[PDB]
């Protein structure tokens, strides 16, 4: 989704991004926590602990790679970019 | 699928209950906003982005585990059985 009108150049630049930053036994973990008998606080304190670690990769990867992108686009294209960010 | 395992009057009731026991933040969206339309990547602004609303994703994501155990715990074993079969699929 990207209604930016992005030149030939500016698509491939795209890929070369989503390449490098396009480079779960934690669904089993928290399967098992809602599975349980009872409610483990303590033991679901820590799964979320250990989800904050995949979720600082996985926003640093997402937001470098939205920066690259922002930072190839046009002073018109970044405007469009800046208003399609407002309503997604 | 997911939400759709053939309650009972009585689960529908106790879903209810359950869910007044347990229950978007544009402030956060903006700050991730200035670290991508910026002309540099800044690293250590983004972790410290990431981290700053860890204590609240905390209470939510307990509050939301809590919740999601106390209604296992009210299925029949077949619905067990189906949702532990959708779960995997997911
Ligand atoms: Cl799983
Ligand atoms: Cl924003
Ligand atoms: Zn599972
Ligand atoms: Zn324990
Ligand atoms: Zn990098
Ligand atoms: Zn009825
Ligand atoms: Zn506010
Ligand atoms: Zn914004
Ligand atoms: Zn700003
Ligand atoms: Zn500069
Ligand atoms: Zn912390
Ligand atoms: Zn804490
Ligand atoms: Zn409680």
């Amino acid at each position: 989704f990207k209604d930016l009108n992005l030149t030939d150049a500016q698509k491939q630049q795209i890929r070369e991004i989503m390449k490098g930053q396009r480079d779960l036994e934690e669904r089993r973990a928290m399967h098992d926590i809602i599975a349980s008998d009872t409610f483990d606080k303590v033991k679901a304190e820590a799964q979320i602990a250990k989800m904050e670690e995949q979720r600082k990769a996985n926003m640093l990867a997402l937001m470098e790679t939205q920066n690259k992108i922002y930072n190839i686009l046009t002073p018109e294209q970044k405007k469009q970019f800046n208003a399609n960010f407002e309503k997604r």
